[PDB]
Formats: C-alpha cells, structure tokens, sequence
C-alpha cells in the first residue's frame, strides 16, 4: 500500500471480473522494466484505494464516480454479456430463458457485471428465474455453466472457445446482450517516472489488448 | 449475510486458491437441495465471519485459529505445492532455482499459500528471488507462469495437466514441496436442519473429492 515502495513496482487493483483475462495480456506485452503487485477488489473499493494512494492505477468498467476530475482513465476495451447455458447433447442449450424460474447463476449484488444483470431481467417481465448460484468469480460462474447447472451472464472473451466449440450455447443475441466497457483509472497527479511510464506504455498496447 | 435467509441457500466463504477447484465439485456431487452464495475471502477474515454468522461454512486450509472449540471441522482433501515454471521449447524448464535472483511468481503475504511458501524459501539460503508478480489468484499466477515469466509454486490439482503435456514443468520434488491441507469448517452450534444436511453430506461425498 502506501509505505511499501520499490523502483519498479506498479501496484494495480482489478475488478475480480476482468483479473484474469486483462492481467497476463498486459504483463506479456510490458516493456520488461516492471514489477507487479495485483489485488481483486469489487468496483465499490476503487474511490478510496485511488484517492489514499494504496494502488497506482486502477481496473474496472464505467464508473460514474471515477470518470470525472481528480481522476484520469484509458478505455481498454469494450465487449458484450451473452446469457449462456451447458449443451444438451444434441447441440441445443439445456435449458430455455421462457421456463418458469429458470436457474439463475449470477454474480454478488456488489458487482457491476450483477447490477447489470438484474437491471436486465428486471426490464424483461416475461423471465421468471430462481438464482441457484451467486459468486463474484467468472471463472467459478463459467465453470458452474459449464457443468450444466443454469444459464449465466458471461463476457464474450472469456467464453470465446466454448462457444466455438459448442460446450457453452448462446441463448440470445438481441435484447438481452449488455455491453460492459473496461477502463484503467488513476489520479491527475504526476506520478513517479516508472508509474508514468507504465501510463504511457499502457496507452500504446491498448490497441493490442 | 446476517437477515439474508431463504429455506435452501448455503453460505459459504472460500480462500481464493481453493473457490475454483473445490466449489464445483462440490455443487455437482452435492443433492439438489440447495441453492449456494459463494464469497472469496483471506484465510484472515474466516475467523470473524464465523463467529458473527456472516458465512455458514468457510472452505479454507490448516487454521490453528479455527481449529479448536468452538469450532468444528472436516478435512477435505490435502495437496502439494510444486515450484513450475514454463518450458524452454526443448522440454526443459526455462528457469532454474539455481539462477540468482530468479524471477518469482507469489501469492501475497495475507494469503496461507504465501505464508508458507515465503517460510521455504528462508529455510533454502542457495536460493535467490526477485519478486517479479504477486497476486492472490492461483489461476492468475498459473496463466502467468504458463506464459514464461517466472517460477511460481501452485498445488498439484491446479496444474495437473499442464504438468502431463509439459506446458509447465516440475522443479524440484523433495525438499521444496509443500504440504497443504484443506479443510471446511462451522461452529459448533447447532444449526438449521438444511445446514445440517448440507454438512452431513459434506461429509459423504469427501472421499470423491
């Protein structure tokens, strides 16, 4: 956090959501000039840890409390939440959005992915769910989906080979896909060289990501 | 947490390394009785949520705080931690832990995984270390070390078919192997007959596990 320091260190904070698929991509891609220290946290930490200076820079998607002055951002990427199921062996989905209390695998309410979600079904009265399972980890979330236990709201990235090969099927591509945007936010304040330079390389692989 | 109550939902608190390869055997194998809410947390936080009836049960490790009255446990399974590190193309790691200042892959020092590995690495004075990434995502730092950044101990169960089709290969297998335990525990209150059943049959399905 604050007193802990080193020439070389970044310390990022990540929604859980994007860790996994954001990380590795950035670390393979860095000038080899960095260290890196990584904590998860739900989006709701972000503000605090921002402003007392216990991370360098932030990731996480739109955020009407960091996208305004003292704070600066990048938009990483974009993507898309599909609602999707297991197969049923005959490569249809095992179960349909139109049953009466559908099982429901959904992130925490603390998520933004969640908020997202149930904002979704709230709109669309014509889907009745029960949620089975609730976890802020997409990957815990994916693999539950995977397993044939309910439909799920996942990112496309992370579920890009399974719906290739079919042991993950779209249940919807119209009204009920939400689109999420990824962001890297920090202070205005001038940082150190190194962080800056993190900064400025983080801009020029964006394109890549 | 504390009001949140319905007739069939289990609340459970999972050390980060253990949510993703525990959590879903247990849903497939368990009976269709329950419905599951599911938070990671540091081997830290366990003990407060617990006593204050934040979590129904915590999936954790060895926990000398946790592992007397009025506690209660079951052990589920034990593990070992290998140091890994990517292959060098010729089916040879990349990295050996001979090289000074190898670059090291770790969890973070709030984490049961971390404390111990930190713990070896003293013991074994012929080894020297920068910290290249620290996180307290087990999947996170084996994506990382899949990539070739470095030498990263993970448990057996995480990295077992990497291990077989030589995406990561096995550094030592004596001395710097490290043994772990995972355990779930309660309070020793009696509890709801769901939870009760939940526990029962927590314990018939441990050997499957």
């Amino acid at each position: 956090g604050a007193m802990d320091y080193t020439l070389r260190k970044i310390k990022i904070a990540a929604a859980h959501s994007l860790s996994l698929g954001l990380l590795p991509t950035i670390v393979k891609q860095m000038p080899t000039q960095f260290t890196y220290a990584v904590e998860a946290i739900d989006v709701d930490q972000a503000v605090d840890m921002l402003r007392e200076g216990q991370s360098d820079f932030i990731f996480s998607y739109h955020d009407e409390n960091l996208q305004q002055a003292p704070f600066d951002n990048i938009r990483l990427f974009e993507s898309r939440l599909f609602p999707v199921c297991a197969n049923n062996g005959r490569g249809e989905p095992r179960y349909t959005l139109e049953q009466p209390h559908f099982p429901l695998l959904n992130y925490s309410q603390n998520s933004y992915m969640g908020r997202l979600i149930n904002r979704t079904l709230t709109r669309h009265a014509e889907l009745s769910f029960s949620t089975f399972f609730v976890s802020s980890m997409s990957e815990l979330l994916k693999q539950v989906a995977m397993d044939g236990c309910g439909i799920a709201w996942l990112p496309e990235y992370a579920i890009r080979q399974e719906i290739t090969d079919g042991r993950l099927i779209v249940l919807d591509a119209d009204e009920l896909v939400i689109p999420i945007q990824a962001y890297a936010y920090r202070m205005n304040t001038r940082m150190s060289q190194v962080a800056e330079t993190f900064w400025r390389d983080l801009r020029g692989l964006q394109a890549a990501l």
